[PDB]
């Protein structure tokens, strides 16, 4: 039968969570009955799966080197089918300004903040950069721009304290963006094929606090689905993701970011939305694999 | 024993013919500047082999699909292999049409007017609905998919133009036909070469003759235009022109020919830089 690829662990930051993400996602496939082999990209080079003899792609990579496009166009190479979005919108969800500037292009709800480089950082004035951000008021988020991590991410309460925090950003990153604070819950929307699966919330503890259902309305739900779905077809994701939202205290959602790769544990919010829609682990790993393009 | 620095050409895309030129060109211009090149034919060696055969830097010199469009990227990212060029992210990026004019509308910039429509509202949307909800561009319109273009006429050859262009993607442009002339700009690191003026009955002119405010404009424009989508290495900018005098984007090209005969090296001698002190920059940009 099929030879199928699990792509795990690699050499991101995240290359733990992803490990336990292939891990997981093999022994799903096995219990759906297919014939699943995982393989460290650390240490198998992904160039020779072709030469290797497998058929499909299973990727359970995460960050760079997983859900950055550049796997994505080995695959495109070597003509194997595999899971999650193309090149374009893989590489295009890692870029969290090119990101927002294709969503409010379309008109979709983001939370207001302007973005540098590094070259305009070292040549304007802390004064300047503070005089530059005063509209967005206090407090802020400085995230680096491609990151997709959680390093580099700073609160910024007092003014004084944006040069530090843009500093410890750019030892990341040539871009960069200023984001006005939200008070939250944040939701997440699992998507699977053209499905979209039960929101979840999440929220800070009183370990990290997240919860299904949501707790949204049915006619919030509804809303929030259309958002998201528009927000995925928007950067050209297919295969499956998740759409992360953040809420403001009003109430409105804005987008934040697609995850393109999720993990895939089952502590994950993919394998939690799943099974909430009423299907087991090995299902919703099989169904991604089904989708492979 | 210096660098062994491969250049990519040929290939099987519909550029074949223009890429083997380009390599052609590319090969020698490296030769009279002292660095030690090799053309590579993709069609016969495989990419994934590069780093296998020995090679430690790559001159990307193939055009269209294989070439401009981000696979050819990630394959050199995953190798470590530097590379001229755009990134996977840009080159990807600049072979959607709809993804590209969206970015460059949140940023402010100009582009020729259009409408987008997605799989989706053309299952849900009746025929009569989707003429109306393009009717203000005009006719004759463009009809092509984000990625089977049809000119349209009328209004009931439209829904045949889009049977035909939901073939090829899921996004479909519309886009307001322009008059024209349209003008192309060459990008070398982040230097603005003199704007080529282009032309059907086909001709080039170079200077384009536009006066100095336009062609300032032009430039801050196309500057504008390559660093939003996150271009780098070099790059050309294609701009059409309307009937008062305003630009209009349209698209990049990330691969651009490097013939003798090409746009690039032409804007490049306007520049003041032979065509071998032009490969040789581009080569040294190699991310």
């Amino acid at each position: 039968a099929e030879k199928v690829a699990v792509l795990l662990g690699g050499t991101s930051a995240e290359r733990e969570v992803s490990l336990l993400s292939g891990q997981a996602v093999l022994a799903g496939l096995k219990e759906a009955g297919i014939d699943a082999y995982g393989v460290d990209t650390k240490d198998f080079p992904v160039t020779q799966l072709k030469e290797q003899g497998f058929d499909k792609v299973f990727i359970a990579l995460h960050g760079r080197g997983g859900e950055d496009g550049t796997l994505q166009g080995v695959l495109e190479f070597l003509q194997l089918p595999y899971t999650g979005s193309g090149v374009m919108a893989s590489a295009l969800t890692m870029d969290k300004l090119r990101t927002k500037l294709v969503w409010q292009a379309l008109g979709l709800p983001i939370s207001p903040y302007v973005a540098l480089n590094r070259q305009q950082f070292e040549t304007l004035s802390p004064e300047e950069l503070v005089a530059c951000v005063a509209k967005l008021g206090l407090p802020l988020i400085v995230k680096p721009s491609h990151e997709g991590s959680s390093v580099g991410m700073s609160k910024v309460d007092h003014a004084s304290e944006l040069q530090k925090a843009l500093v410890e950003a750019f030892q990341h990153d040539s871009d960069v963006l200023i984001e006005k604070w939200l008070s939250g819950p944040e939701f997440t929307v699992a998507i699977l094929g053209d499905e979209v699966l039960p929101s979840i919330r999440i929220q800070p503890p009183g370990k990290t606090q997240y919860f299904c259902p949501s707790g949204l309305s049915d006619e919030s739900e509804q809303q929030l689905a259309a958002l998201a779905l528009q927000a995925y077809h928007a950067l050209d994701c297919s295969g499956w993701g998740r759409v992360d939202v953040m809420q403001d205290r009003d109430g409105h959602f804005y987008l934040l970011e697609v995850n393109t790769s999720p993990g895939m544990t089952s502590h994950s919010l993919v394998p939690m939305a799943a099974r909430q829609y009423g299907l087991s682990f090995s299902q919703l790993v099989a169904r991604i694999l089904m989708l492979a393009d």
